[PDB]
C-alpha cells in the first residue's frame, strides 16, 4: 500500500463500476483512507483518461493538494469516514435502481437474505440536502451510524466497507436489491419480507 | 478543427452512442454547426461502414453538396442552430426510455437534481408532425428557446449542446432520467419533485 | 450470391442477432430464399460452432438435403414465402418484448411511426397452435399477408424482408415497438396512438 | 472425462453465466457428479481468478478435500443429486427475474410453451428456509422430485441436468420465463396461460 498502488487501484474501481452499469456519464467518485485523510477522484478529468498523477489527497482538515480539484462529493466521504472508523473505502454513485428508490424515499426492506450484508435488515434513505453543504454531510453520516450503505433521496447511493473489492462488490449488490424491490414492488405492495427473526440469524451466521 | 477532425469526430459520437445502447437500428443522426451551416451524417450508409469522406455539408440556406444526401433529420438540426446561437453540436436520437416518455406525451418534471442540465426544471415534449417538414421544424424550435433538450412526441430526443461530447454527455443523462421517471411513475403518480427554489439554487450553483 | 455466401451471411445473421439480444440459448432461426425453396439453420449445432458446410436447402416440395436436420422451424418459413412473393429472407425469434406482448395475444398499435416500416398501422399477433404442425403455418400466412412481421401468441416473432440485413434490421425495430408498448402500457391503457390518417402520410412518405 | 477437464469446464460455465447476467457479484456455485459423490466450486475465491486446482471434490458421505473449502450451497447441490438420479450437473444462482418471482412466492405457470423444458407445466418455488441447514435441503429435494428446475423462495434459482451445458441452458432459459411472467403481470392478472392438455402434447413432442 503506497500511494501509488491505491491511486491505480481507485482507477481500477472506476473502470469496474463502469463496466457493471454502476456508473454513467461519470456520476460517481471512489475513495480510500489514507495518512490522516484519504484519497480521491478529482472532478473534470473524464474516467477513461485518468492516471494515478491525477488522484488527490484531501488531508483531515479539507486541505487538498494544490493543483486539484478534487470531486465535489468529497465532503460526505470524510463524513462517512469519521461516522465509521471500520470504513477504509468508499464508493458513490447514481446507480439507476437506488436513485428510483430515493426518488420515493423508501429504504428497502429484507426482502432477501442479502440485506444483512449492509449491516441490518434494511437499506436506508437519507433526506435530500443541496449537493456539497454542511447539512448532506450530516444527513449522510447519521444513515451509515449502523449501516454500511445508505440511499441518498432525489440523487443516489453510497456504499463503505474495508476496501475497494467488497465497497465495489456492496454497491453493486445493493443495486441488485433495488431493483428486485422496484420490480416485485409494481405487482404488489407491501412486497413480503423476511422476519426481524430470520435476519438475526443470518446477522449472526456472517 | 478543420473539416475531417470534426468529421471523424462525429463518426466517433455515432460509435459512442450505439456502444450506450442511446442508439438502434440506426435511428439517430449527429451534427456539428460549421461555417455558415453544419455538418451532418448523411442517410442511408450504415454506421459501422462510415468515413469522413461521406459526412455531408449543408450551408445555411438548405444547400446541400451535390453528391450526397444529408441524413433526413437535417431540417430541425438547423432549427436547433437557430433557435439556440451558444448551441455548436446537435444529437438526435430514438433512445427507449424518452421515446416511451414521449409516447405518454409527458415532460420529465424535477425528479433528480440532474434535472438542471437542460437549463430548467422540466425536460419538454414538442408535439407530433409528419417528420421533415416545415411545422415540426417550428415545435422543436420553440422547446429548445429555454431547455437544451426535448422530448419529440410519437418519435425520440434531440440534444444540444458546445460540443459533441457534451451533447453526447446530455443525451445520455435525459435517458436517465427518463427511466427513472417511468420506473418510479409505474408505483406512485404523481412522482415525487424537487421544489422550483431547490432547483434555483441548483441552477445558480452550477 | 452463391450457396456458401448466402451460407456465410445466414451464419453472420445469427451472431448478429445474438449481439443485439434479439436470440437467447439458441431460439431462433434464419432463413433466405434459393433455387425453388430456401437456405435454413440446421437443429442442434449450436450457434457459436456452425459453418457454411451445415446449412441445409429443403427444396420447394419440403425434400431436404439428406444428411442434415433442418431447423424445426422450417414448415413457417415456407409459409412465409408462399404468403409474400416479395420476402426473400426471413428471422424467426423469441425476443423477450415481443414474446411477452404476444403472451398478453395482442398487436401493438401505432404508438410510433416506425409502425409503417411493417406496412401497415400495426404489428398483428397469430394464434396458438403446436410448434410444426399445418395450422400453425396457415395462421402464420394470414398474418404476413398484409404485414411483414407477425407476433406468435405464446411463442415469438417471424420477421420477413427483401434480404437478411432488413429482416434483421427489422427484427429488432420490432423489438423495440414491443417494449415501448409494455413500459408505457405499465402507466397507461390504453397508450395513445397517431392516427390512421397521420400512419397513412407516413406509408406514402416511406 | 478427468477430474481436470470437468474441473475446466466447471470454471467455464462460470465465466459464461457471468456472461450472459446469470450470476453477479459471485452469487452463483456450478458442480457436476463424480465418482461417490460430486466436484464444486469452492467459497471465497473470486470467479475470474479460478483454476482447476481449486475445483473442490466432496465425496458421497459429505467429506471434502483437506486444503479446501467447498461453496456454502453444497447441501442443495448433494440434494439435488439423491434427489434425481438422472441429473449430473447442478447450477445454482441468483438472477434477478428468478428471485424477484421467488420473493413473490410464486411458480412460474404455463404462460409460454419452453415451460415444458422442466419437466411440467411449471417452474415451482422452495420455501425459504437457513441457508445451509438441513430444512433447506429437503424443501431443494420434494421441488426437484418432478421438476428439474426450482426458485428458492427469498434467494434464487437451482437448475439441473445430463450436462452442464444443458443446466447452464436451462438456468438461462428459466431466467427468460421469470421476466417474461413479471413483465406481462404488471399489465395484467391472472397471465394468461396454455392449457394442461396442449402442454401434455408440447412434452410427449420432446
Ligand atoms: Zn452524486
Ligand atoms: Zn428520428
Ligand atoms: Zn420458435
Ligand atoms: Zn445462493
Amino acid at each position: 500500500m503506497e500511494r501509488n498502488k491505491l491511486a491505480r487501484q481507485i482507477i481500477d474501481t472506476c473502470l469496474e463500476m463502469t463496466r457493471l452499469g454502476l456508473n454513467q456519464g461519470t456520476a460517481g467518485n471512489v475513495s480510500v483512507r489514507y495518512q490522516d485523510g484519504m484519497l480521491i477522484t478529482p472532478t473534470g478529468i473524464p474516467y477513461e483518461k485518468l492516471t494515478e498523477s491525477h488522484i488527490v489527497f484531501i488531508d483531515g482538515n479539507g486541505k487538498h493538494e494544490e493543483g486539484k480539484l478534487p470531486s465535489s462529493s468529497w465532503r460526505f466521504h470524510m463524513a462517512a469516514y469519521q461516522s465509521r472508523p471500520d470504513a477504509n473505502a468508499v464508493v458513490h454513485n447514481h446507480a439507476v435502481h437506488c436513485t428510483a428508490v430515493s426518488i420515493l424515499n423508501r429504504s428497502i426492506p429484507a426482502i432477501h437474505y442479502m440485506i444483512a450484508a449492509a449491516g441490518g435488515n434494511s437499506i436506508p434513505c437519507a433526506p435530500y440536502a443541496t449537493f456539497g453543504t454542511r447539512e448532506l454531510s450530516e444527513h449522510v453520516a447519521l444513515a451509515l451510524k449502523n449501516r454500511k450503505a445508505t440511499l441518498l433521496q432525489h440523487h443516489g447511493l453510497i456504499a463503505c466497507e474495508v476496501n475497494l473489492e467488497k465497497a465495489l462488490w456492496l454497491a453493486h449488490e445493493v443495486e441488485v436489491l433495488a431493483q428486485l424491490y422496484l420490480t416485485t414492488l409494481a405487482i404488489t405492495d407491501p412486497v413480503p419480507v423476511l422476519s426481524d427473526e430470520e435476519i438475526a440469524v443470518v446477522l449472526e451466521k456472517f
